């Protein structure tokens, strides 16, 4: 088995999130097929539910995996994902899609992906973090490359065939799953965690809007767009390097003392989102995309260490579970509201601005977290 555990974990992490991020390239043609009324409002749910259900289901998997074992639940996740992707075929209306794609597919994907971490632990009972960086660099490949394959694949055979063929990834995941073989509400009393856990979800209330609506905002330059997929590929091409660099950066002395760089990340990503609906020359959009992706990777990379910095090591699991439970909502509610925001009398021009407000509030809230304080001074002032 050996290193193949990490090798297959790479494939799993790529397979799930590459699709979840290429969702837009599906959406652009899914809207066209079996098209209308008020379609843009309904369709967004197809990807919104898919992205929300993974986070909603991740915490509960911590009971299933511990109940059945590490080897299981990965086979089951892969099989359920394959069943859902296949069932997405033979659908003559958009209504069943919410159930075939989304609910079923993500309820499979979360089961497939969650146990990967528990077995990356014990990879070699050492050298954690470096393995995670390797896996991130690997999944960067699938995030970068998949949009190119799907874009050319769609025109040859329609959406139905595309989803019926994407089952190859789930099948390979199912086969690789055989490698795995091993060989609570009291948290809120901590004020720092209480503030942070509300700050982050309030910050991400527009994070997933671009990943869904950017490919449809494109075609504003209907003629000059000799190539579209690059504009979405260059988000991941920068996210990979950003995560890789910030993994190294996090622990270095000049900035490891107490990290609040997530405030900077939110500020920059919000500003760049506020920049999209204005730039006209093509290259400016790619520059904005790179600026977005770099900090998008940085913020996600820096998250986990803050978890055990704020709270003891024992409660990190519960902390992450609650955090993902809260995070389930904003990504489900974002894209639909963003689409509808001016689906009457306008375009995304008026919708991308308001997608940029929540990040600033989130950054302020996170910057409003106390520290460097202890109660030994309580004798002096308030008593
Ligand atoms: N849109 C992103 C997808 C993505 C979102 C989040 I939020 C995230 O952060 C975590 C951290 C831990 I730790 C988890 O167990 C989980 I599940 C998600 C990661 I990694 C990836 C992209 O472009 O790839």
């Amino acid at each position: 088995w050996g290193w193949l555990v990490m090798l297959a974990a790479m494939w799993c992490n790529g397979s799930v999130f590459g699709i979840q991020n290429a969702c837009g390239v599906l959406f652009v043609s899914m809207l066209e097929t079996f098209g209308s009324d008020k379609m843009v409002f309904k369709t967004a749910w197809v990807g919104s539910l898919s992205m929300g259900m993974i986070f909603f289901c991740c915490p509960i998997v911590s009971v299933f995996t511990d109940l059945f074992g590490c080897r299981k639940t990965a086979v089951v996740g892969a099989a359920v994902g394959f069943v859902g992707l296949m069932s997405s075929s033979f659908v003559s209306s958009i209504e069943p899609l919410y159930l075939t794609y989304g609910i079923i597919f993500a309820c499979g994907c979360s089961f497939a992906y969650q146990p990967s971490l528990v077995i990356l632990g014990h990879y070699f009972k050492k050298r954690l973090g470096l393995v995670n960086g390797i896996v991130t660099a690997g999944s960067s490949v699938f995030t970068i490359l998949l949009p190119l394959l799907l874009r050319v694949l769609i025109d040859s055979v329609g959406l139905f065939y595309t989803l019926r063929v994407l089952c190859i990834f789930m099948f390979v995941l199912f086969l690789a799953g055989f490698t795995y073989r091993p060989l609570n509400f009291a948290i809120f009393k901590v004020t720092a965690y209480a503030v942070w856990a509300v700050g982050i979800p309030l910050a991400l209330f527009g994070y997933f809007v671009p990943y869904v609506h950017l490919m449809k905002h494109v075609n504003e330059r209907f003629q000059d767009e000799k190539n579209k997929e690059v504009v979405l590929m260059c988000i991941g091409v920068t996210s990979g390097v950003g995560r890789l660099l910030f993994g190294r950066i996090a622990d270095y002395v000049p900035g490891v003392k107490k990290v609040y760089l997530q405030v900077l990340s939110f500020f920059f990503i919000g500003l760049m989102s506020m920049m999209i609906p204005l730039c006209s020359i093509f290259g400016a959009l790619i520059a904005v995309c790179l600026i977005m992706g770099l900090f998008d990777g940085c913020f996600i990379s820096i998250m986990a260490p803050i978890a055990f910095e704020l709270v003891g090591a024992q409660d990190v699991s519960q902390a992450i579970g609650f955090l993902l439970g809260f995070m389930s909502i904003p990504m489900t509610v974002g894209p639909p509201i963003a689409g509808l925001l001016r689906d009457k009398l306008g375009s995304y021009d008026v919708a991308f601005y308001l997608a940029g407000v929540p990040p600033l509030i989130g950054g302020a809230v996170l910057c409003f977290i106390p520290s460097r304080l202890e109660e030994e001074l309580r004798r002096r002032l308030t008593e």
